[PDB]
């Protein structure tokens, strides 16, 4: 019925979209560009998962954009009813659409494969992202029109469709739409000319659920990062389930593992990391140990940025910032120096020589009004939070702004560093801190931060005894799902596993601290806080060196060309 | 009769099984009966590892300063080849056995009767062992009588259980003889025959301890102990009363103990290399080796040694080679060996310090230099660079009376000049293990103990730098091996890396602490390096890291 879906008694429903580009170079930007509208247009993001790599400007739109009939709130949520809802497929409002038959919908599916299957025969990177929308549209249809637009703004590839829509079986096996029908229904949700005609033939049908959802490989995979319990009707078994045999099936049937070239992408900045593929080094800038150990009571602002090259070209891709240490103000600690390298690298961008050379920055804090100082003077790239943002949730919020997304680590501890050394009775040690972390994740993704730019931290030494942090390092590769960040230099517990008396255990300690830059090159650790960055490249530069073999067959032929002579 | 005291000078291959379990003295007591081996049965010219194998003090000393002259010749000359042991191998021509054969049908019953009576011997009666093989061309007539002489030296070592000396095969020769009594006499006077005697109080408790004679020994089948020291030395041999190669036996044992018992009997049995004159589980430890350049004065040196034992290095490699004429490397090196000899025995008060006594290697090509060391007891081991290409003569200055030395075998190409010319190689991973295991073989075949010998690739000496690197990621290939590297403050380390220039040097040193760390996990046996504190700290947090606390 035509005219409900025009009635404007406003629903709240549940939808699940693919986002996908081909532009390597810009699929941070093309995606979260979508992403940003797709809160904009459509209702609030409550689940992301991972990017991926898979194989089968704007900024002149950001400020010219239309507004939308329903206003955002950045508030918090805690938990959704109406997302709970669909993932046990509890009663929800009927299909305000015609709902083709449970076992029809089959072979409905069949051809519209087959017969692509051929149109395949006249005839290459892909890079995917899954959401979940709390929608203010009330029907697929509805939703489909806006996501044509969106994908038409974007325009001067960026293919997003619709995977899931409540528990509902839908097929519209050849509609063709008013011309008209159109304005009124984007009317409906946005604040309106020359786009709609390009529009009117693009949708040629609608299925729900997307027709290659379990044919695909691209969607299960990201569609296991955040429903992995999910049934429906449409499919024998739970998307896990199905997840897990397309896996073991390849391998058995085709001898393929498929993990390999299909890669998981987590993002510092703007651009692509393929997840464990590199050990990436970040620099301990320390603005209170810089300043206060000359037993001085002064900052040094131009020392602390020199220090802040010095780390640069000495090999460190990140640098991690902090006024905190465990009369004079954090901030007043940290925005002058953050402002003074801003400024001293443009007066040396004009050579474009140091442009693609230009350094990330991590503000290690838990404060919100630093933090929102930093990002709101583009002075930071990542927050640093000790705390997992329990000090204070709402600086999540400064996490998105108005089309970019901002990268945060989350760290478990205990206590403070005055309290924590006694704060170290775990039930299950490895699993607490995992689950700990998994949990403030969740939190963030409901909440809308993209999972991809979330970097879990088991915070060696807070709250940890010596045998716990080695304890913890043992057992890593259980993050060998998710990007991990660690810190473990200068911590006492590395010289505590060793058998002038005071400058020898320094040496000790940066020395030992190599070691486990070792382990974590071969554990394949995402990122590693360090202070001594050039003794960290050089072991990982040998490490790598030796890991990059020529031709992976070749100790083998090599060993049998021996064996003839 | 006497075609057993037969005036004919016999040279026949025997192949021996020695056993101890005193874990703690295994190296003197098996060594003591290489000693005597050497001294009384013939020459040694081929042994296989030691092992610490799952079943089935100093009076030593004072042995060996009062032994009867041996009535045969010790011919220390190097030899290149040997036609019996050849011979051997092949199994091929020899003389007729003095003692009576039997054919193979009756063996294999009297084999196993042996067996199965010994068995449920064993099953109603109610602990390591420490195991080797020898080959020795041996001017013994027969093995009756060499199984006296064998037994003599079994008695010599026992206090006026500890040694277990065996006759594995003898010439090709299948034996089986049940009721040996042998006369009183007949021992002295086949014991006469090889060696002056000078007593006989021993003589009494032979003759009643051989009571018959096998050939192959009983449990040559039997034993993974005794398979896996043969698999060493004569992978290809076939005895005619053997199933198959001793290799093929091997691996047979050892695929069946997969699965029949689901075993993997590999990991309880473990291979022995030995530096000084303890025992060192191969592939258990990464030893950090400190380089003495005296390149320096006397005192200021030793200085620098007892600095690097307690930053915790356990062999110190000290050389005077790098030339300059003005002090000849004896000059350099002999004083600072001796004063450091000295010095450490002002120390030799403290009973519980003297433990951590580190091992002590020269780094010398020349015999004059090694000579000097070893006759004054000032080092352990010789680390030759040439392998001793450069004057084999050395090689036999690696053995004494009592004494064995170890050794380590570098592969290089050419002098300090040529070297950096000499660069081409077919398979240089395989070329260069190769030219290794020839030059084993070489003091395998001239009585080096082959447990004593270590192996290193020698990197950056005739190695562009991509090929130093290529080596180490290929060192795998040394996983039955011991295993000496040295790779620091080599250039081809800064070679890798993406460009005060004692910058460079310390890139250089902190990415040899990256090859130190995959020395560990590739379980290298040894690293030769300058840097002892930053080379413990990283081998000491790794080593924790792999420690699984309960
Ligand atoms: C005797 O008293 C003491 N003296 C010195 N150090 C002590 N503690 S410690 O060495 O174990 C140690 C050192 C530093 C820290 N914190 C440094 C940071 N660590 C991280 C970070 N961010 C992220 N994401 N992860 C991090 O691990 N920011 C800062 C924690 C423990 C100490 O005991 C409390
Ligand atoms: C003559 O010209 C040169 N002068 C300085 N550096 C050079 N390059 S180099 O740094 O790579 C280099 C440095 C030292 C060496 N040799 C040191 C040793 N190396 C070992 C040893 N014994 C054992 N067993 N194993 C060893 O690896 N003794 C001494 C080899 C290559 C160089 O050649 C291009
Ligand atoms: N679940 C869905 N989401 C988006 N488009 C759909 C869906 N089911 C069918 N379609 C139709 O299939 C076409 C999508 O193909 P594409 O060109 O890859 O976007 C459009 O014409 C849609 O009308
Ligand atoms: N090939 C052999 N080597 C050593 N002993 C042997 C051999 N063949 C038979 N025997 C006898 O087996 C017993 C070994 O005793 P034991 O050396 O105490 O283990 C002695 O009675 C020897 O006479
Ligand atoms: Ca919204
Ligand atoms: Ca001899
Ligand atoms: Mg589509
Ligand atoms: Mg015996």
């Amino acid at each position: 019925i035509q005219e409900l879906i025009l009635s404007e008694e406003n629903k709240t429903n549940i939808a699940v979209l693919n986002l996908g580009t081909n532009d390597r170079r810009n699929a941070v930007l093309i995606l979260e560009t979508a992403l940003h509208l797709v809160e904009k247009y459509l209702g609030k993001i409550i689940n992301t998962s991972y990017l991926y790599e898979t194989v089968p400007y704007i900024n002149e739109l950001m400020q010219n954009l239309e507004e939308s009939k329903y206003e955002e709130n950045k508030e918090l949520i805690d938990k959704c009813e109406e997302y709970e809802t669909f993932l046990k497929n509890g009663k929800v409002d009927n299909s305000i659409l015609k709902e083709v038959n449970v076992e029809n919908y089959l072979l409905e599916c069949n051809n519209i494969i087959v017969k692509n299957d051929e149109i395949m025969k006249n005839n290459s990177y892909f890079y995917n992202l899954t959401v979940v929308v709390k929608t203010f549209v009330n029907d697929p249809l509805s939703m489909l029109v806006v996501i044509k637009y969106i994908e038409e703004l974007m325009k001067r590839i960026i293919d997003i469709d619709i995977l899931f829509f409540n528990d509902f079986t839908i097929f519209m096996k050849n509609i063709k739409l008013e011309k008209n029908m159109i304005y009124k229904i984007l009317s409906k949700y946005i604040h309106l000319q020359e786009i709609i005609n390009n529009m009117v033939d693009n949708i040629e049908f609608l299925s729900i659920p997307h027709v290659y959802t379990t044919h695909r490989y691209s969607i299960l995979l990201c569609l296991n990062d955040m429903i992995p319990e999910y049934k429906h009707n449409v499919l024998n078994n739970t998307i896990r389930c199905l997840y897990n045999k397309y896996v073991s099936r390849m391998k058995e049937q085709y001898n393929i593992n498929i993990k390999e070239n299909n890669k998981r992408i987590y993002v510092l900045k703007d651009r692509i990391s393929y997840l464990k593929e590199k050990t990436n080094i970040v620099g301990i800038l320390n603005v209170n140990y810089d300043s206060f150990s000359d037993g001085g009571i002064f900052v040094e602002p131009k020392r602390a940025v020199q220090r802040m090259f010095e780390m640069i070209n000495e090999g460190a891709s990140v640098i991690d910032i902090g006024g905190e240490s465990f009369k004079i103000s954090e901030r007043d600690l940290v925005v002058p120096v953050l402002q003074l390298f801003q400024k001293e690298w443009n007066d040396i961008k004009n050579k474009i020589v140091k442009c693609d050379a230009k350094p990330i920055i991590s503000i290690d804090t838990i404060n919100y009004n630093v933090f929102k100082e930093c990002v709101d003077n583009d002075l930071v790239d990542i927050l640093n939070d000790i705390s997992a943002c329990t000090n204070n949730p709402e600086i999540i919020k400064l996490l998105k702004k108005k089309n970019k997304f901002y990268s945060v680590v989350l760290m478990h501890k205990r206590g403070n560093p005055h309290t924590m050394d006694k704060l170290t009775n775990y039930d299950n040690l490895v699993y607490d801190i995992k689950n700990y972390l998994e949990q403030r994740l969740n939190f963030l993704v409901l909440n809308g931060i993209p999972r991809y730019r979330i970097l879990f931290d088991i915070g060696l030494g807070f709250a940890k005894k010596h045998d716990q942090s080695i304890k913890l390092l043992q057992n890593i590769h259980v993050y060998d799902e998710y990007p991990l960040f660690i810190g473990y230099s200068r911590k006492r517990f590395i010289s505590h596993c060793m058998n002038d008396k005071d400058q020898l255990l320094y040496q000790k300690n940066i020395c030992g601290g190599l070691a486990i830059a070792s382990y974590s090159y071969y554990k394949k650790v995402d990122l590693i806080r360090v202070h001594d960055v050039l003794e960290t490249k050089s072991v990982l530069d040998v490490l790598t060196k030796i890991d990059q073999v020529k031709d992976p067959n070749s100790s083998s032929v090599d060993k049998l060309a021996a064996a003839l002579e």
